[PDB]
């Protein structure tokens, strides 16, 4: 869905997932 956004898990566990 383009945009990306990396989730961050609360903490540091940041995930890209463009799209």
């Amino acid at each position: 869905r383009r945009w990306c956004f990396r989730v961050c898990y609360r903490g540091r566990f940041c995930y890209r997932k463009c799209r």
